[PDB]
């Protein structure tokens, strides 16, 4: 008979090229251990939830306004209402009496470039600005001389003395809590230049979120800025998106299956079909 | 150094247990192997797309007329226009930017219970109705006794002299070249029976084709009516909701990529907020 | 606008921005008093004021300085001190304006014979620059078209010191030629380097030391800062010297740059029984006028303007300044306030309406005791509706309220009021039926407009072919014609969009004030645009100038800019112009006439309408050149492209005070080119002591109306008998028999639109999509109930808003805190579990985060992460149904169930899972009451009995901690309890919790940069039949 | 009361600018219709599988040897095995006790640019040689000299008098029924300089059917190349792919549900944890 693999492996006679390198969790063993951090020590060291996206995402302790402001940006980015994209096909899905996740993943699959891609876009925009010289004013010129919006600028009724609110509430996070902001202060001078053009032209929060993103990473200790680089480069910055309005997505399909609604069909006077009269 | 594993099984001192059996491809070797059939025995032995489905899912030859049936029922299955709840997904998914693995994906999430579900359940309910024993009055009855509507009957405008035409497609081949049709004349029995309560209770084509896929099975050969139960119960009848629908589901996000269709958002006044006063 | 400036401030800039090769001296030599500030910072900081002698003057605008004696010259320190003392700071006037007189410039004196000063003047006119030199300076410079000497230089050239030394310098003196010849050169470049309307150095001594600036008066183009805010930096406008603005006034003057608006008010005597609350600029003149011209000139109380239909608590604010100002005192001949307007193009009338009578049922009192009296006229969208409700509330409130539509004339409510009368290659044609037009911009809405108004005129094509919008690539926008649906190209750039469609002749230029300019370059080279009509309001005169030239030198007509646009019926209109539809069909503007209007503002082209509909046949054209100083063509190149026209029959011109225009009209009719009767009148006579500028005394509406009335341009004496004087000359027109009627044809219908009855509230349609977790309409985002700053505010955590979002129900603290913790302990598991290794195949072929973290979700089911909701609906039906746990245990052993949420796989006893141990820790400290943990963990008890490895798992304890949660806690009925665990609420907590690991396995496995994933063929054992 | 919409419009004194423009079903009326073909249209004249994905997907009447041959093409892509990445994340999933639906999705998703994105990267790139004059062996030289690789060129085992079988069947029917294939002598020109190289670098058949897909779209009629080159830009040729594997997913659901195995786990020796000692 042949030796078995698991006793030949015992006594350590035999390699085999172990594939699916990991490095966020490490499940066997006593505890449960997130980056070198043991689950008791995630715990009773004070840290939240935030705390553990630097654990699992980012394999670092974040400080503690970090981790605070990790937290607030998935409090913002929780639900934006049902006439949204990706919250509309929740909606249907779960509406079609589907399950948890087919809902939640029918709805997230709408995340994208045009839905929910403000954020990563709006970071990307920037930092290549600002890391390569430009001084705002040329930089809202030279986005008019290529034809592209900013991304992360505008919004549809909130201008001037009418704030976006919970803008307001993480600029003055940012402002109180963070050691240095460049690259928020340069979103904010190419942004008090863009409000003066037309005054509804203020930052968004998925603007905001992007800059002061990209901000703490670079900013903030443990990051070598060519890591932190890194990450908004692979589109973490999509993930504080995705995780953030999965909230809201299970929170409406709870809600339309709370409501018990029947299965949805678009009305047919609300389609103008335009098919060739023959093919 | 170890002994390396893949020379270690080579020349056959260990075994290894392996996972993962499979029964329906065989992609090493000389050629691809779909059942028993090298691809080659595939191809010049005329066998068509209902062939390789035969080949792939149930692991056998089906005659000539059950291979042209399973084509006729991916053809009528195809696309029912973009009003229904899993093609509005794809468009929405598509017209948000996505690509054609997310677009279609998020539409076919949709498909489930109320949505493509009433092949699945319309041959259930039939089968369990005809193999035990109750003649078609007594099942009419039966279900009108604890209240649930037949699966596969209704139709919200064609009535008499006025039919689906596409059943009539169905139902002038499986007439044609079926051997025996035994509980597609059950099932006729009961929407006569419920056509003469409510005209426009003619059978489904979602009934038809669940009813006639489960007489194809159990009615040609090479299915021993254990493993002709067993392909129902497992649901491969969703399978042929979901590879038919799936072709006009991709049809609308080329469709929608095409007419370069913008982001789309809900209109307000389709909502009606009802959220509590304070919570 | 040319805004003036101070001469500190022109004095400034000059000394910052000049380029010669003269030495200017005194650069930064002056000092300003501000008669506040102390005596003896301003004798440090600048202290070359004790080393040469001085001179001081006022700086806040005051004009002729030299005659009346507000000048301080050639003194010390103290003697200026009581100069000072009796003018620092109280009253003085100059000619008729008296005010308090407060800043004063201090320069140092400069030695000067009388044969030095000279008088350098350059001024923006429309067909350049004029330079003007006169070298026998001081104040007495004679006439200035005759002695000193002007040199008009064009736009887009260059001044040559040749030309200034040739034409210019010829009387000058010959010592003091070349330093001269470098200086105005100089001067000239910084005047067009800033954007400079009028610069003025009366006296300039120019010594042999060389050159020294005295006194200056500038006005500059306010709109043209987005060139030089860097180089202007904190300009300053002072407001002409006047009186002291009242603390209502200024209440308006920052309620004016609170929202995008125009909101205007200046007070004529506060005394005034007679006050306007009229929408649209020029009616804000024309009802001036009108009450000027009837008795109430020194019992106007204001000049009121309210424009770009603001809030409606805005306009209730504006309406609570202009109420409360008349409830001060009152006279017994009792007030009256006048809700006046023109027709407003696209806003409901209805909901301005709404604001003004809030305001006035918030008055009601005061106004029922002052004896107020309103009279009302409006017209517009909707204005019926509004106008029965403005009715409604004089009848609640008894204020009496006269309210008036379309029908009547504008200036009639005032006669009313007062009760005198009683109370019951340039083209000659521009559009036809067959011109396209090219939109440039995003503006949906005004193209709906003109193809609304193309179906309704029975035209047989839509007259917009094509939309340039540059921000996005081509495709095509949705419009309707008639009812059906068509396509409209939008483009990106130009040259496509004048390529695909080389019949298009005009273009409609809706891009902004500071994109305007290039994108009008960029199409006047292409040669098929024959007019452009630019609707931008603010270009700077310069660039209007060079457009200007350019469109005459390629023979291009532009209509603008300011405008509203130009609208001819049966053929075509630009744009906004006329207004929706309901305006175009009760102006009857679907069908040509034989009258044909030329205005000036934008927004008395509606009343014009309403005037020609009303007493004549009709509109056949009616263009308005726009409210800019530089109009792209003025009233004299409209009036001969009408008389040349033979579908007109008679000509209607609206003119306003401000340029030698309506003189070009008396010279037409002089000489006869324009022999179809012209009616005309200038509005602006409010003479009783941009737009208008550089006034003389030829300069004003009563000079231009006399000058016409003299003609033989029929004239009316005011605006209300415009109506009577124009159905009298058409009477004439028609009784000699050159006019003939032709007969109304009824016009096609359109549908109204959804938007317009559902907003006016006349259509149902019943909503789909019931939602209650998100309000995100309106001011602030509302989860269950609370806005997000209450969130923020109090807060509460991520647990927090999942209460708000999942369960609609402010959780108490601990609960909040409980689910930040049952996610965190769920966060990950390590990738050896099944649905980690999906999301690491998916990220592990090049897929996004969505796509790898949703292959990864896919998985969780029934049999891997289906252990919460089935653990919790195993031991909540085994507790609910009374069983004892003994019982329970061997209830499953008999039904060949293992207990779900029991069971581990190596940590036992005295080796437990210790993240159970963390949550059963916080939930004994802090959870009211457990009594289905407490049965949990006797069921543990009994199955750890039977082996040691089967304690409570975190999948269970997080299943049963939730339950007793849900149901144990405040806010929960035991029937939503329920139901949440029915529903799949606890599936939630699983999904969203294991999302973080996820998303760190799809980075994880991106961070490393490893390649496509293929399993290896020896685990797999394929099984395939021999030969099917 | 207000009036009631529908019966508003009806009679039709009202607008609703209507969105959701779509092309390629007409669900309403008397029959469906797919392009301009009613269904007894496409039933009666002759045309098969790949007649409908020409009637949903471009939106025109297909020849009878391009519907066979998108027959032929989704016959070929139909399975290659369960070793694979994407058929692999389907037995995971079918495997975990998930539906029809999750486990073909899952599997599904991964189709991207690693898995199943030969067919569209092999078309484009040698559309784009083609199209642009160069030469073949300036083609495999420039492509050498920015260091990618050809995609669909390249097999592991199969290289000289040892073809891939199934490159050979449908070489076979483009030479044989196809009118001009003009991009495909130019692939093939290619694919011999590049067997001179080194033997097993034959064309794929991830390579030959994107070669044949576009030469098909811009060799027979009823396609103007601008419009041709449209759908290939769009992505109609993953949608080949995904409908064509989606066959072999379902198959392996169907097999690893009717096999009854139980839930996966990774071993733990597969893994070479590499977590930060402490972070
Ligand atoms: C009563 C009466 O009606 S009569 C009075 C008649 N008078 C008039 O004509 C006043 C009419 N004025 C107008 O209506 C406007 O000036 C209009 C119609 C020209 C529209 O102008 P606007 O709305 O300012 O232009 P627009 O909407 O394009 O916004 C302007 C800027 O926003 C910029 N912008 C917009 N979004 C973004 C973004 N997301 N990121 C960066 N920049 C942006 C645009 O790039 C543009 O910049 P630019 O000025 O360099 O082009
Ligand atoms: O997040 C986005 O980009 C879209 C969204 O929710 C919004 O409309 O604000
Ligand atoms: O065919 C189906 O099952 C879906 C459908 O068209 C309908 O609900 O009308
Ligand atoms: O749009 C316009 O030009 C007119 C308008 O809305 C208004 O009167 O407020
Ligand atoms: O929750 C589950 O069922 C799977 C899991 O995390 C484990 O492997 O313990
Ligand atoms: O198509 C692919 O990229 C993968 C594939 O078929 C295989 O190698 O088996």
């Amino acid at each position: 008979v042949p030796m078995d693999y698991s006793w030949a492996r015992e006594l350590g006679l035999i390699r085999k090229p172990a594939s699916f390198m990991t490095s966020i969790c490490d499940e066997r063993g006593q505890e449960l251990i997130y980056a070198g951090m043991p689950i008791t020590e995630v715990f009773k060291e004070e840290m939240g939830i935030g705390g553990v996206l630097g654990l699992l995402w980012f394999q670092k302790r974040l400080p503690k306004y970090s981790c605070q402001f990790i937290e607030m940006c998935l409090m913002v980015t929780a639900d934006h209402g049902p006439a949204v994209s990706g919250a509309h096909n929740t909606i249907i899905c779960a509406r079609a009496g589907k399950d948890l996740v087919s809902s939640l993943t029918s709805g997230l699959l709408t995340i994208g470039d045009r839905f929910g891609g403000a954020l990563d876009a709006a970071a990307k925009m920037f930092s290549k600005a600002f890391d390569s010289g430009i001084i705002p004013m040329e930089f809202v010129n030279k986005m008019k001389k290529e034809g592209k919006l900013i991304m992360g600028i505008g919004h549809r009724v909130k201008s001037i003395n009418n704030p976006d609110m919970r803008v307001q509430i993480l600029k003055d996070y940012v402002r109180q809590h963070f050691p240095a902001t460049p690259l928020l202060d340069y979103a904010l001078e190419v942004e008090k230049i863009t409000t003066s053009k037309k005054p509804n032209l203020i930052l968004n929060v998925d603007g905001l979120i992007g800059v002061a993103f990209v901000d703490m990473l670079r900013n903030c200790g443990s990051f070598t800025r060519e890591e932190a680089d890194e990450y908004i480069d692979i589109g973490a910055l999509n993930g504080i998106f995705v995780l953030g309005r999965s909230m809201g997505f299970i929170g409406h399909y709870l809600d339309q299956k709370r409501l018990k609604q029947g299965l949805y069909r678009h009305p047919w006077d609300d389609i103008s079909y335009v098919l060739p009269e023959h093919m």
